[PDB]
């Protein structure tokens, strides 16, 4: 049985103490976006087995194209995914993988509320309402936004952790640490980084957040540059893992997909069912494997 979470300042803890998790993003699983073929038991199980990540995070698409406001299949997949982590004993992070959120906060707490409903007194569960915010508001978009989806989750899942995105594509942790959300317990924050573009500065933002009394989850991140591709960052990488694991942050490397692009851990190719042998990952995904088998036990 995985620990229930909880936040305690800028602490997630289990069994009373700090404690942290890693493991991989699934790419969007918007239809005809090619990663939706990973949404599967057979991924999951392989994750734990070969990589021993404890974590999945579920990316389900919103207003992109293809996605679940359009096309409510995307529910399907995420629904797979999240069995297949309750059975083989990993949290799972179910993603409302937008950034524009705040314009669809009906169809967010009716999906939140399915989710909680049918999820929420499993310890595995992670609520992730608002992926990547653009250049908004914290007080006057996001917030409101987070209060509202809080408020419908907490009435039916009064434990299980939601990690709340913040501005500019989820940097804006500083900002969010000066007007936290109140009047809900184990609320976090979202911290979004690629290696091969963010170094200091925005560990430097995180920092801040933290000595602010706010817990962060990096719900995803790349050791390459921010628009998903070029080459591995491994110095700057190795930075941010030191960071994540001094403060105890949960991390999940985006992405588990065989685009062609940095970001993707696997080649062209790699079976949708899992089994890869390690001359099928990327640069990108032999790190990432790395980094999530060796993260610390607790």
């Amino acid at each position: 049985m995985v620990a229930p979470l909880s936040v305690q300042g800028n602490k997630i803890l289990a069994n009373g103490q700090p404690a942290s998790f890693s493991g991989m993003s699934l790419f969007w699983s918007n239809t005809e976006w090619g990663g939706e073929k990973y949404y599967n038991a057979q991924v999951v199980s392989w994750l734990k087995s070969d990589w021993n990540a404890k974590l999945v995070r579920a990316a389900m698409g919103v207003e992109d194209e293809g996605g679940y406001l359009t096309d409510p299949a995307n529910k399907d997949r995420v629904t797979q995914v999240v069995d297949a982590a309750i059975a083989n004993d990993m949290y799972v992070i179910i993603d409302w993988h937008s950034h524009n959120a705040h314009q669809y906060q009906s169809q967010a707490i009716a999906f939140f509320q399915e989710m909680a409903r049918k999820y929420g007194a499993n310890n595995h569960v992670i609520y992730e309402i608002y992926n990547e915010p653009l250049q908004v508001s914290w007080s006057n978009t996001i917030k409101p936004y987070a209060q509202a989806v809080i408020a419908a989750i907490r009435a039916i899942d009064p434990d299980n952790l939601i990690i709340v995105g913040t501005p500019t594509w989820s940097q804006d942790v500083d900002v969010a640490a000066n007007d936290p959300i109140t009047g809900y317990q184990n609320i976090a924050y979202t911290l979004h980084f690629y290696a091969g573009t963010h170094g200091q500065y925005l560990r430097d933002k995180a920092q801040t957040a933290l000595n602010r009394g706010i817990a962060l989850f990096v719900t995803e991140w790349g050791s390459v540059n921010a628009n998903g591709d070029g080459a591995v960052a491994n110095s700057e990488t190795n930075a941010w893992v030191s960071f994540m694991k001094t403060n105890h942050i949960s991390n999940a490397n985006w992405a588990l997909n065989d685009k062609v692009e940095g970001a993707s851990a696997l080649v062209p190719g790699a079976s949708a069912n899992g089994g890869w042998v390690n001359s099928q990952l990327t640069a990108s995904g032999a790190l990432a494997k790395s980094i999530i088998s060796g993260w610390p036990s607790y």
